[PDB]
């Protein structure tokens, strides 16, 4: 990564062994789950394309998904390469050149080139651009990998809203469907198999009311919904 | 390892147990597998030749491979010695000598003498050169001890892509990872013995098939690796 | 198409007849668009539809595997 | 055809019954196989689109391959028509006009006009381009009507090895393979399925072996008389 | 081949039909064999590398020998590239381009360049050089592929001095054997198994008799394949 005494960027500093251990743990344990992208964003602060390549190369597991990410990166970099009519590595004195698609992915450019772009005024932030391409490819894998199926889960009589809402929201979050579809889904699949006494109050209040009121209702029936880590 | 706060303040600081335990963990746990090499590359940038020897000698697992690595880098060191038969004339008074291959490997050189070359004007990056020799030797060992053969590894009659692809891509990175070979195998070899439901869709799309389109298919099959595990 | 006739044998026989015979340019274009496939064996015809409705000739001439007799099965030198 | 001359700049003459018979003879005698492809270049040098159309439509044997060859020419003509957007309106009395795809293949152009382009100063080399399209199509039909690529050319279990090296190299010329593939196949797939004596020698010799050593190997196995020593 | 010597303008013309028909006939009749080489040399006079490659590449038979020839040509060309490295090759406005060994072999050159080299001042005789390399490679193939050896030309059980004389000189045609060995074999092995009355006089005549006198000798005393008593 690149550091300086104040907030800016100037000089290179090595990647931390704790960052490497922590990064491997989330990818190996949780796999392609949406919170891994915030964790990747948090751990990749100040990172160069060489550091981002070190992070991708270090992970042993999920080898096909990493290839799908790499093919996504190759395509997105090629899309940038065709879009922007950047010239070769050679440059006139006192200018730092402009990066091509493969320079951003570190294939045709070393660490020094990456530092010269990121430390400039106004900078070219090749780590941010590569990080966006990685996030774009990770989201494609999450869309394939996460969905558990909101349609295929059903609500029994033993779980009212307070208990059911936790597993429903976890399943809904895994589902990658549009926000407009999710607005309909929220007022429909949470009343679909609800018992009629609960169904009536949940239908009346709806998703425009506070979740607290919905949780509170149906207190004399079904599972508890307030125990969190306790069964 | 060598530490340098500002350019021309180069100093040495003793080995970190966090770095050493990370190395000892990966070498015993993950053995001769391709992810150990970039992990080793990440931890070794500030390492001296002396530190690289300490990392090699502290291992107790897999003794035959360690002796093969030492023999392989002795040959790499000899190629440097053959190229450079030291100074043209005698050495200058008080001058740091031209480095030989044994000196780069750290066997014939002191800690002061080896840091001398990395201080030197023009600089000689002896730890980086030794680390390059270790990477070239380690790839040969990782490839030799490999549990799989790239010709053998393919989609069997059971797999709905997902079990096979991870094995194939782990094998492919151990190899040279040729794009021509990957294109030939993906079109031809890897569909040859493949699952009949997956074989028909590959034949149906043909030049419109690719890993993204295939790995998002074969969902009714229920074969190896259809679980899609998330927490 | 004959009962165990290969697709490569069938198209050669069809073209040889076509190519000798005379018909309009439009009618001959229609004959190669759908008449040839209609007069193929039902398994071969199903394979040709499953391959794609407008399928390229290289891919069509390398399709219908196992529908014919043993001579077209598993080609080798 | 059109050929060079010393009393005129070039001289045009009709196709010969000898040259046309020579082309028909190779197609009947030796079929579509790699041997006829450079023969077509040497025999058809200086040819007009009319001479090439005469050669194309005179051949009667291999009717499916002949119709497939025309399909490649139709795609190639379409590709040229698509590539070049020609000048519209009337053809002015002093111009020769830019040819479209169908003009290159002689459909929409009379012989005087075909000769016109080819003999022009500077020229448009229409007969050279159409000859190129035909040889490109010959490779496509040869890949289809050749028995199989090098991958399924597996050595039999008792072979004297001499017919196998002819069979492999006879197949190999009809394949577009890289140098890496040839060395990988020669190490891997030659050894995998073979006569027991021959694989044992070839594995012992290893991938460092030269072609003369390989050509020598299995000595006296195919030797004069009827040979049946080894079971 | 190049044409129109001493006419006041040089011209190029493609391989004649009879040149092809004769080459096809010789290979079909008697393959790559010692008497083929002077006939090939006669047809290769004034040939371009494109003509020579066309002759090699239109032969569909003898493909292991063809691969052995091409590898030997590649090897000979590689030596010529070491002997004659090109400094006058690519340049900004274009130039004649000095031949490397690959240019002579026809792998980095094309027909227009080859015509230009043979029509240069001084002329560069690329076909003469390439023909010599083909002759050297054909001689190596002849030694490999001939099943006879100088041990095998020992005299049959009771033979006349007729057929085995023809075998002996035919075998020695393909071998670089010393003349003094031929004198020893003539008075030992070549007369070894003939009847005592004929055998003793033939050794008594020995190398101090002409082949005519040796063949004239033993009138009515020859072996059962030809007694030599008839008029």
């Amino acid at each position: 990564p690149i550091v300086q005494n104040l907030q800016g960027q100037m000089v290179h500093q090595a990647i931390s062994p704790r960052t490497l251990n922590a990064w491997v743990k989330v990818v190996e344990e949780k796999a392609f789950s949406p919170e891994v992208i915030p964790m990747f964003s948090a751990l990749s602060e100040g990172a160069t394309p060489q550091d981002l390549n070190t992070m991708l190369n270090t992970v042993g597991g999920h080898q096909a998904a990493m290839q799908m990410l790499k093919e996504t990166i190759n395509e997105e970099a090629a899309e940038w390469d065709r879009l922007h009519p950047v010239h070769a590595g050679p440059i006139e004195p006192g200018q730092m050149r402009e990066p091509r698609g493969s320079d951003i992915a570190g294939t045709t450019s070393t660490l020094q080139e990456q530092i010269g772009w990121m430390t400039h005024n106004p900078p070219i932030p090749v780590g941010e651009i590569y990080k966006r391409w990685i996030i774009l490819g990770l989201n494609k894998i999450v869309r394939m990998y996460s969905p558990t199926s909101i349609l295929d889960i059903r609500q029994g009589p033993k779980e009212p809203f307070r208990d059911y809402v936790d597993r429903f929201y976890k399943t809904l979050r895994a589902e990658q469907a549009s926000q407009e579809v999710k607005n309909w889904m929220t007022e429909t699949l949470l009343v679909q198999n609800a018992n009629p006494d609960c169904k009536t109050i949940l239908k009346a209040l709806g998703p425009a009311a506070t979740l607290e009121e919905m949780m509170t209702a149906c207190q004399g029936v079904g599972g508890p919904g307030h125990k969190a880590r306790v069964l």
